[PDB]
């Protein structure tokens, strides 16, 4: 009866455990994780970094002010010039650190030509400042631009159907584009998922078996404007070959459907997924047409996308029987 | 007689309606939309964000100035130090907010060490400032760099022709590069569009049928320097197999041509398209050569690109007849 | 005798003329051109933009200062507050414009709360400022990162050779990686270039004919660490099938070799090219091995890369003859 | 006995020498190198650039201050206005240079309307400033984002095994994903590495021979969630065809395994590698299942990933013998 390996939203149902090296391997790939975490976390993270550099330098400057004796003479006089003007304490040293690294530079607190170490520190802090910004930009740039978001404007039919097209019995499901932007170099893939035991007695917890959508003839490549109906012809080499309408309400297995393509604007490949259980496949049905001609253009009614209608003319046996039977009649 | 599913510019003629979830699905993919809108909109949008953060913080600062009693003593004295110097009112609080977030920091209005909340607010606003900038950069970066713009320096012939090459009857159309930059890993695809009814009585509003350009042999991949003429050999497995010159002025259908490749500079796939109606296909014609040798290099005259000439030697029947007839003569 | 369509550096020898729409099509694709121009031009271009916005706003501010009467009272007094402090003339108005847009904000020239138009202008200029920066970043980012630069660390043999390998006569040329960085998902392509006339009497100025490197079997995909020798087996379906050693010093044609792959760091496809004329192909030679085992690793001597040695055992006739002859001996 | 061409981490064991043009070819591709060097080097490099521009301009400003006579009158008076206020010497000129290029602009040192050359210099320095930043961003952006880092969250089995599946003798190794992020458009490749001599007596130091993973049928493409076991069927066309269990402890050769795919977030192809020596291949073993059903989802125990168990039922001869023998029994 259960269960489902890929959910309908495409989300995969599985978890990794006892991975061992996970910590040290994630440090090297660390950038990859950083961009998948919630915004608030990536942000708080960066503000944490800012805050830390501001405090660090602030301390240096305050230390410098303390030792130089600026805390007691922040503004100096004819006989005395402070390292950095107007640093009277911690908060003052803090403010100056921020003003410097942010490049606001109000100027009320200001470096003088006196201390080479203060000057140096400012130099270092400036450079540092650029570095952190650069990381933030890249991170934000990257995360903002993730192509997996496009998979949410792509659509699969809630069900898959089996039915005759041009003398052949075919498993079909539908796909559609919810944006007027194109999916470039798009193509599809399908797989039958279920556990099995090889004739040698080897148990495969879940075997993934290719469902042929026409890859060989280059037919898995699609041009997607209006919703396309995807066809798997069930034949000798099909994993569904010996399955009939009654085997559908009995058998336990899963079909996984994939759509890969490039977001038109960024040319970044996105991968959309969904799944049909044997109990989500409608035998003897056909998809309702979503496309019609309004005279000087075409329109797509998306409310008909998921809808199917009964075709009582449809055979209830397997392709296998269907074929075999043909060769009794034709054989006699 | 009508109509056309893809226009000649490649623009697709169709519209989506009754999409349902459109709003909630567009929010998750929201970045994808943001980059396709007109510049002025993306910009005004960002300036809207800036303006909003400036006003927001300005209010905070003004509120802080008001309560602290700075509005009445903006410059302070020996006994009194304001939260932020020189904020006498709304506009002053506004100016300071901008100066801070932009990092101009003229310094006439300046934070003091007095209020931790003012200090904090400045901290927050600074961080915020970086965040908005980062988004703007990414957005601008992205939109500026869109690869679909390259499709406008790529070219299709205004017409397609049918004619004999090396003993075979072929549908041909032409493609060309208008930049001296290359289209990397380029390849082509073709499809016949028209409504049809399966032998089972199923209506397909528009069926998309592959036109073989040599995909199987890897011949759909092209190296495009000078204009290339693309050939579809019309044979047993061709959708045009049973079509003759007279069927061209009668029949209603459409041929869709695609060119996919990578912009040399960004290596981002662009997809160019165009279309030929049965009435835009010239039977019995041939393309005028645009390439000639000037002795130590080659030149392309692009004014000859679209031009075709009559070949009266050309057969007016279908490949089907042509073949079948060959097997009467050779059969007798 | 001449000439060469692709030079040895990969540079293509051809020019486009009479393109017509070139100007209006380049405006839409305008970004693509901007990144291919020399640095100095892209830079001067941007500094031109900066300079133009600084001058524009400077004028506005100066106009505002003039009308308000600030030019005569730049510092104001108890009874008079200028729009922007310390603007006494053109250069002053200019300096302030720059200080504002650059966010330096020394603060000597500073906006006051008086003029909403000055304030507004500052607002506008700030926003504008960000916009130009963003473009510069993207442009610089893009151009700096162009993948076509990697093609200069990729290498082709100065000559191609023909010779026997495992009982088959093969055209071979060599390729090599000059960086320890990998070329990801790399593959090769070859083509024979030369003008020809179809049996129908149609002249093709230059026909491009695929040279099979094993694409069908997936053998055109290579893993390139040490230099690889690329093999074209000359057989029935080869365009070189009927060519012998003597036809090489006579015939005029060209072979074009391509290597496509992804720069490991940016995963951006680069395309490297080179060319062999019939007179650059060495019949009866073999490449000198550049790889040898030094015991706990391997080394590549690149000075042997281009070198070839004579194999007098090599047949001087065409594959065609070679085959045909085999079937006399075996036929008698 | 030795040695290994690709290490187990994927690192390649080889070195390039006598490359000749290496310096001039690396200058054109210079960006590619810059991003592979250690952070500290790329950073120090950039800080070097900053420091150099600060010093350069500082000198100009100091020169200008010197000649104008500002060094003796940094603050000016009613009758005298300095080029740049408050530059009394070298360090002062330095500080101002930094303040300007960084856009901090404290304002204590400030340009006046007096010198057009000082003004000009500031203009130039500002523009320059933007330029360097832009490069730093791009560099940091790029390097931070390198897709080769993802290959460290991808996994190969420590050993490869040979064993029967569904009546066929197969070489198998395992692959797994250590992140819950997907590897998009992933596919695999395998190759047998070893030196050989063609029947013509030509020595190939290392020949790379394709191991068929199902490329022809499109089966080399995988959907990787849980660890997949990769199968090479050993048959007539297999390079391992004539190899038996005893040939494994004798022969010296290497098998190289590759996994190519796209980092889900950036859609940038990464290439992962590893290697199995004839002595790292376990004949007669089978992989321990890492996947099991916990009722409403699936889990992967990664500690079982590398583990194999003995299958005494396994034949010790080559596929060749195995086949040939079948045709004695069936032949008699
Ligand atoms: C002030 C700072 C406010 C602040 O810290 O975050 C607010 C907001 C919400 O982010 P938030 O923390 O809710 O993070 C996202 C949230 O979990 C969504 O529900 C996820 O969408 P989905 O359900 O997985 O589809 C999304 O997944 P993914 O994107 O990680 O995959 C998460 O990133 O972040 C912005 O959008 C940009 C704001 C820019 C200003
Ligand atoms: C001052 C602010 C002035 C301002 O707000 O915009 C002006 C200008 C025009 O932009 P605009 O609003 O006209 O937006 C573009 C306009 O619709 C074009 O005609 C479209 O080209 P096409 O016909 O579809 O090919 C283009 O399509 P797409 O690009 O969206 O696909 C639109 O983006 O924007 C800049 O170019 C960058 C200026 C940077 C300064
Ligand atoms: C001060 C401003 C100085 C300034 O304006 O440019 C100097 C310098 C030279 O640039 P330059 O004007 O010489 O432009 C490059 C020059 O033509 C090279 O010879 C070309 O290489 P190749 O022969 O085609 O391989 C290259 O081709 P492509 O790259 O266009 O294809 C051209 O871009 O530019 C920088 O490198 C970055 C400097 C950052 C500071
Ligand atoms: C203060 C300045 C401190 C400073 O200069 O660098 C510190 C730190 C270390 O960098 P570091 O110099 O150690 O450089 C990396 C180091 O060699 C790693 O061990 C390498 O990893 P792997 O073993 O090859 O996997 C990595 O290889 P690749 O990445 O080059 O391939 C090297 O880049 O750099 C940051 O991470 C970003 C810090 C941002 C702040
Ligand atoms: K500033
Ligand atoms: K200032
Ligand atoms: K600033
Ligand atoms: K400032």
């Amino acid at each position: 009866c259960r269960n489902r390996f890929v959910k309908k939203n495409g989300q995969c149902n599985v978890e990794f455990t006892n991975m061992d090296d996970k910590p040290q391997r994630y440090i090297a790939d660390m950038f990859t994780t950083c961009v998948d975490i919630r915004w608030r976390y990536m942000l708080l993270l960066f503000s944490l970094a800012f805050l830390v550099s501001w405090l660090l330098f602030g301390l240096i400057f305050w230390l410098i002010a303390l030792i130089h004796g600026d805390l007691e003479n922040p503004g100096g006089d004819d006989t005395f010039k402070p390292c950095v003007l107007q640093v009277n304490g911690f908060v003052a040293a803090f403010l100056f650190s921020i003003e410097t690294q942010t490049t606001i530079g109000y100027g009320f607190r200001c470096v003088t030509e006196e201390c080479p170490l203060a000057v140096f520190m400012v130099v270092v802090q400036s450079i540092v400042g650029c570095i952190i910004d650069s990381f933030m930009i890249g991170a934000i740039m990257a995360k903002m631009a993730r192509p997996k978001k496009r998979a949410q404007t792509l659509l699969f039919s809630h069900n898959a159907v089996v039915a005759m097209r041009d003398g052949k019995l075919c498993l079909m499901w539908r796909v559609g584009n919810l944006r007027k932007s194109h999916i470039v170099e798009a193509h599809v893939r399908a797989q039958l998922i279920k556990p099995r035991i090889t004739e040698e007695g080897e148990y495969i917890p879940l075997d993934q078996i290719d469902i042929d959508v026409g890859f060989d003839k280059g037919l898995d490549r699609i041009f997607l404007v209006s919703p396309i109906t995807i066809l798997h012809e069930i034949n000798e080499d099909s994993p569904l070959f010996g399955i009939s309408r009654q085997d559908l309400e009995t058998d336990d297995f899963e079909i996984v459907v994939i759509l890969e393509g490039m977001v038109e604007a960024t040319a970044m490949t996105t991968q959309a997924r969904s799944s049909y259980l044997a109990s989500e496949i409608l035998w003897g049905h056909r998809f309702e047409p979503v496309l019609f001609e309004e005279k000087n253009q075409y329109k797509v009614d998306y409310s008909h996308f998921h809808k199917t209608y009964e075709v009582p003319s449809t055979p209830r046996c397997s392709a296998k029987d269907l074929v075999e039977n043909k060769f009794l009649l034709s054989n006699s």
